[PDB]
DNA sequence: TGCATGCA
DNA sequence: TGCATGCA
DNA sequence: TGCATGCA
DNA sequence: TGCATGC
């Protein structure tokens, strides 16, 4: 399995384990995001714009 | 592009930000994930375990 | 979005 | 079922 | 794995 | 030009 626990899986588009439960008959999932995912991934995303400035030019790189 | 910038875009099965560039001739690429993804990831991975054990 | 439902 | 999908 | 080709 | 895909 993705988690290795019967019911949790993880979900690829939202990047994010989904507990599937029954609620009587009725079958329900629970969202669980990596912890401060936001954060990280907008970190993340400055993090590779800074490069990508590092590495606007026409000269040979590093 | 999936960043708000030119040359970063958000690689979906990576879960990563690439950075493409052009070293001269060649085209290259940098990795950026979110820094602590594989930590994180598991915290929720326990955490949605704990609620399966739980709400059962 | 997070979720409930669809797919196989 | 694990996991992708449609929903406005 | 992270990277760079493939495809438009 | 962005970004999925194959190694």
């Amino acid at each position: 399995m993705s988690s290795g626990y019967p019911g949790v899986s993880w979900n690829k588009r939202m990047c994010a384990w989904l507990a599937f439960f029954y609620d009587g008959a009725s079958r329900r999932s629970r969202t669980f995001h990596p912890k401060h995912f936001n954060m990280d991934k907008e970190k993340a995303r400055l993090a590779a714009v800074e490069f990508m400035k590092t590495v606007e030019n026409n000269g040979r790189k590093k």
